[PDB]
């Protein structure tokens, strides 16, 4: 066979990274416990991306249904599909929102979720390639899933992020307008 | 962020070059025989050889290539090459006379095509990262002998190509003479 395992350093490497991702999955689950899903699917969408960035760390210590770099391509576009429905629906709440400080916050937020989106595009290659270096043959790109899971680390933050802010920009939308408003909030939050 | 091929593997690559630094002996002894002017073939050999020799000194840690782009490239030049080679001896061939011996280089002539595809298709030296086995390993770590192997049978077809190229000639000349009225397409002077 022409197979080798990552070295051990690269495997800790990973292994490191992914409990950082932990944590902030942990923050997302935490935040999106206290709200009904039906009439908000900012809250579904954020647990979709949360899911398949799932699949793609699993990816990276050798569990879950992600087996070969195509799966990997795959997951990312996933989530840029859900981000960018994501972003439409957040964008509508800003316009809704009166309070300028916070509709700036929501709309600087969905800024980082297009760059994280796209550097998850880009980091799924997990791209690995013999080179001639320095006098010698080697493999390179053994930290391409560590950047992957850095990416997602990072674009799972700003949807915790960006969560919490569309939230914040409902709250000032109906302390405004009033829940009779004649126009409904775009996004409902319930318990 | 990088890492050396397994020995293991780093000794099945030395051992598949020594293989191929035989047959392009082969080819250096058969070549030293000769004179370059008015003998294309030759020249196209010497080309052929050279880049096959910057294909395999890649996976040495030697020579010019540096990626895989550089190792498909030079594969690229080596058909391109080979083409040149083909309509020259194909010429040759339709002088010959005698025809077991215009068979012989036809054939041989197709094993070079044969091998320049195969030679184009292992230049790629893929790489993959997968999980397979509750692991993340790398795959494709047995692409560079298998470019060397592409290699050295190129290398054996261009050997046996010149040789039959030579003794074509040799043929048309028993038969319409050192005074022929058309030349041979290739002339073999030592």
């Amino acid at each position: 066979s022409g197979s080798a395992q990552l070295p051990q350093e690269e495997k800790a490497k990973i292994a490191e990274q992914v409990e950082i991702f932990h944590q902030e999955k942990s923050k997302l689950d935490a935040e999106v416990a206290k709200w009904d899903d039906s009439g908000n699917d900012i809250i579904v969408l954020a647990k979709q991306m949360c899911m398949i960035m799932m699949e793609m760390t699993d990816f990276t210590r050798g569990k879950g249904p992600l087996k070969n770099t195509s799966d990997v391509i795959n997951a990312a576009k996933k989530i840029a599909e859900a981000g960018s429905r994501m972003d439409k629906l957040a964008r509508a709440v800003a316009d809704q929102c009166p309070d300028s400080a916070c509709k700036q916050d929501l709309l600087a937020y969905l800024q980082r979720i297009a760059l994280y989106c796209h550097q998850l595009n880009i980091c799924s290659k997990v791209k690995a390639e013999v080179q001639n270096l320095g006098g010698e043959l080697i493999v390179s790109g053994l930290d391409s899933a560590t950047s992957l899971i850095q990416a997602a680390k990072n674009l799972m933050n700003a949807v915790v992020l960006t969560v919490k802010a569309s939230y914040v920009a409902s709250t000032k939308y109906q302390k405004v307008y009033g829940t009779a408003a004649v126009n409904s909030p775009v996004v409902s939050w319930k318990m």
